[PDB]
């Protein structure tokens, strides 16, 4: 598994100046803090996010988070860039304060990469009022992420809509300003060659 | 690979690397799979040195046996990756001198380093291994990875080659004296040449 190569993390150091180090910041992950799948950290006043995805360790876990989290499929996740997760998480702003629901797994996951200097605000919705947008969400942004095309279903064995990373930020956000976040435009700074493997180069 | 954090820092190292001085370049076996690689400017003592685990370990012990005479159980604690970072972190366009080029610009065209010049050294083979003993004498504590025995195409014996010890003998046999120099040292620290503490990487 070959991790970020010299020059990419130089280029993703660059990208990471397209982040606002003092604006408000969500963060969401999908899969346990020790073995994330898809990572999201979005910034609603400009629109700037980072998303990425990561191929799991445990197999078998996997397997139930996607028949009922996200509905992810292993297949698609194997030309994810390995190491990604470290190196962003590496290239964020010392200090910085993101927002989250459900902060008990980020903290872990913050912590094992000694990231304690990174603040996590818990903003504590009841389920019943985060998932409000979740419909409006899915509509305007789902073209975002296609990665989620398994069957999820709940408890009652009803067939429910996937949780994505990319898609609860935007949802949570919705939720705590009562309406669509107001923004002309949403840009991922990391490119579609830098989230997935490029074309082989020899690593020694 | 290297995380983040070591990336910072070998960028950080680099800095103690003139870019516009005389460099000195020298690695032990093959370009597509080396084992210990060594950077030596003469004029400061500064230096890049370090090893790397190799994949074809046949190869390797028959480069052990009339080469370098290195045990791969030493090899396995090398920082995975090192090679390709320290490459990627040279600065642009800089003019590396060598004596064996055409190994070393395999190497550095594999990591897309074309803008990196060798010069390869006029230099005969009584004469590029004129100080090799005096080197050794003086210079051999910096590297004990050496510990086995070597021969040439007869069983005689024969001392090994270093990848760091032969950029300091080239660099002898060019000025025909031994360097004049207070110190040396190597940029890279022990816990970046190899493996630290183990780290969740994800
Ligand atoms: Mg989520
Ligand atoms: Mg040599
Ligand atoms: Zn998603
Ligand atoms: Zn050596």
């Amino acid at each position: 598994q070959v991790g970020l190569s010299y020059s990419q993390t130089m280029l993703l150091k660059d990208l990471m100046g397209g982040i606002d180090p003092n604006a408000p910041t969500w963060i969401d992950i999908e899969g346990r803090f020790n073995d994330p799948v898809e990572i999201a950290i979005f910034q609603p006043q400009n629109g700037q996010f980072i998303h990425f995805y990561r191929e799991p360790v445990d197999q078998k876990q996997f397997k139930q988070d996607s028949k009922y989290s996200h509905g992810m499929d292993l297949a698609d996740l194997f030309n994810a860039q390995p190491g990604l997760t470290s190196s962003v998480i590496g290239a964020l702003p010392q200090g910085m304060v993101l927002s989250c629901q459900g902060s008990d797994d980020i903290r872990k996951l913050l912590d094992s990469q000694n990231r304690k200097d990174i603040k996590l605000i818990d903003v504590e919705m009841t389920r019943e009022a985060s998932r409000e947008y979740e419909d409006k969400v899915w509509d305007k942004y789902g073209w975002l992420c296609k990665m989620h095309t398994g069957i999820v279903r709940d408890k009652k064995k009803k067939e429910i809509t996937p949780h994505c990373a990319l898609m609860d930020c935007i949802i949570f956000e919705s939720a705590s300003k009562a309406r669509l976040p107001d923004l002309k435009t949403v840009h991922n700074i990391l490119p579609h060659d830098l989230i997935f493997r490029g074309p082989n180069v020899v690593t020694l």
